[PDB]
This record gives C-alpha cells, structure tokens and sequence, in this order.
C-alpha cells in the first residue's frame, strides 16, 4: 500500500497495487470526513461518489492536475457539470439551467452556493458541506 498525506491534512491511499501506475483501490479523504473511492489506472487516479443516477468523479493527475466530472444516466432533468480549473469550481446544471457551484477549497473543504431561478447568477452565500450526506443531497 501507499499513503499520501497532503499539506492541508487531506489524504490519498492506494491499495492492492499491481505496478503502481495501476492500483485497484484508491481512497481520498477530504475534510469533514468526506471520502471518495475509486482506483488508479494508466497513472490517473479516479475517485467517486454516487447518488441515484448521478456520479461525481474526481480525477487526479492528467497533465492537468485535478478534473471533476459529473455523469448522470437519467433521461429527464439530467445534471451535467462544468469544471473551472483556475477556480477549482464545479458548476452543476439541471437541463439548461445552472443550479449550483461546488468549490473545492485549498484547505480541503467544499462549499455550495445556489444560482438564481434563471440560472444566470449566484445568490445568497456559499456554505460549507459538513459531511458526505450533504454532498449527496447537492447531487439530487
């Protein structure tokens, strides 16, 4: 096994390794005990959490550092994501309207902030996601 503890205290753990460009098990633990699970294949680490038909995918190292993807297998009211590297922000949309931003802070926490009804501008304040259950709710 191989365990990496980041400066900010968050960790990445690889297990059941085969050649160390590929590992069958990979666990990332961010602040507030938000854990995502996945694997390492072809030197890229993919970690994820599922909620219903939605999958939040977090990919690490790909000549681009970190990429966050959203995948939704539902037909109607499908969520899609747009990742902004320079701001570490995942914008989630339901059909043609933006609905919220998820910001992954350098300190390892995650905030959520909603868009207005038109899906064009942010409103209110950003609030910290306190655990996995709250992250999953933001995917509903």
């Amino acid at each position: 096994s191989k365990k990496l503890t980041r400066s900010n205290g968050t960790t990445l753990e690889y297990s059941q390794i085969t050649d160390a460009d590929n590992a069958t098990k990979a666990v990332e633990t961010l602040k507030n005990s938000i854990k995502l699970e996945g694997s390492l294949v072809v030197g890229k680490t993919t970690v994820e959490i599922k909620e219903g038909t939605v999958t939040l995918k977090r990919e690490i190292e790909k000549d681009g550092k970190v990429k966050v993807f959203l995948n939704d297998t539902a037909g109607s009211n499908k969520k899609t994501g747009k990742w902004e590297d320079s701001t570490s922000t995942l914008t989630i949309s339901a059909d043609s309207k933006k609905t919220k931003d998820l910001v992954f802070l350098t300190d390892g926490t995650i905030t959520v902030q909603q868009y207005n009804t038109a899906g064009t501008s942010l409103e209110g304040s950003a609030s910290e996601i306190k655990n996995l259950s709250e992250l999953k709710n933001a995917l509903k």
